[PDB]
């Protein structure tokens, strides 16, 4: 587990913590060149 990690989808569980939004995070995590889960963000 590197800085933010090595997959979105766990990366995706920091991001939240940072109580924005539920697209927020969707939007950063997919944004930083990563693979994000299709079980996270319809």
């Amino acid at each position: 587990i590197p800085y933010c990690g090595q997959t979105g989808a766990e990366c995706y569980s920091w991001c939240i913590k940072q109580d924005l939004s539920k697209d927020w995070c969707c939007d950063f995590v997919k944004d930083i060149r990563m693979n994000p889960p299709a079980d996270k963000c319809p």
